[PDB]
């Protein structure tokens, strides 16, 4: 089996539960572990669906934020239950929300049009690469849609939260492909990994 | 003036630039640095076009990789020389190109798309957003268009390079508009700067 294993965060609990589940390698790199039976592909969170849509690897993780940007239709088996962080909606405290057309910068411009779809508003949607909460600071949009773990982040930019759009978890997530050729063998491996995610 | 300045590998040779020209910051925080005349806006490469094109800021910085991979109508007032990395097509060694649909990794889409339109080729173009040398290996593609500095992680990957499509550098852009209302003090302040890059980057 191959799996695409999120680089970053989660990488140390996603790889000590693989570890729980029984597995060993013979040989690790900073962006790739195999022994047998079992390839780990060390990728960048949002690359993970990437590598399943292309049928390189079998099983991945990734979070919730990852999927609702990318529209995947993956088959999704369970998650993992820890709470890591939420996307909300933010702006400068006491503005409230403006009238009319809200300008909203992003790196999930496709949660965020369809945030703003959902809530029934004209939004001006501004991609953003990282810092997010620099946005509102320099003029370049009134709100962010953007992660909040601690809100320190937020709180420490004057920014309040306006809105809970979705809690944030690391999905496990199955290529289809692998799901109908390699049935047995994918299931076996996550019916071990879902009993060391009950028990811990 | 406000200025749009790029986080990562960019950052310490446009902010020692700014310290030779003069500027002095009284504030500071991980994304906003405060001086007298200037407030510099501390963004990720690739946002310092849109922070500019938006007009939130007057003047700003980034690699060639963001210029090319994103085009903007933004006026560049002079050339920043320092060779910083280069942006290459790479494979593993020895086995070279496919003859029919080339399958490749890269976290730039319109750079590769542009390669491959100067060679004629058919791509299948796979975007990343790091950790690209992966890609051949894992069996995802068979080619990658990224960035090196020394060939380092290339060579460690036996990823071997195939072509040079182009040098990267540091390049100033001017937000047009600004340009129109602040005429005189953007033209002064990158008249000191020029002067300021050009000893830096020849001596």
């Amino acid at each position: 089996l191959k799996l695409a294993i999120p680089k970053g965060r989660l990488e140390e609990k996603v790889m000590t539960y693989l570890k729980k589940t029984g597995v060993i390698f013979e040989r690790e790199s900073s962006i790739l572990r195999e022994g047998k039976d079992i390839v780990c592909f060390m990728v960048r969170p949002f690359d993970v669906p990437t590598y399943l849509v292309h049928g390189v690897a079998d099983i991945g993780f990734c979070g919730t934020d990852v999927l609702l940007e990318k529209e995947t239709s993956l088959i999704q088996p369970f998650f993992i239950p820890t709470n890591i962080s939420r996307m909300v909606l933010a702006g400068p405290k006491g503005r409230g929300i403006p009238e009319g057309e809200k300008r909203i910068a992003t790196k999930f411009p496709n949660v965020t049009q369809r945030y703003c779809e959902s809530k029934g508003w004209h939004c001006r949607i501004i991609p953003l690469k990282g810092s997010v909460e620099l946005a509102p600071i320099a003029g370049l949009s009134d709100l962010i849609v953007d992660i909040t773990e601690t809100g320190r982040t937020l709180k420490e930019n004057n920014l309040e939260i306006l809105d809970e759009i979705f809690v944030i978890r690391t999905h496990v997530v199955v290529n289809p492909v692998s799901y109908r050729t390699k049935r047995e063998e994918v299931v076996s491996f996550l019916e071990k990994l879902q009993e060391v995610i009950e028990h811990d």
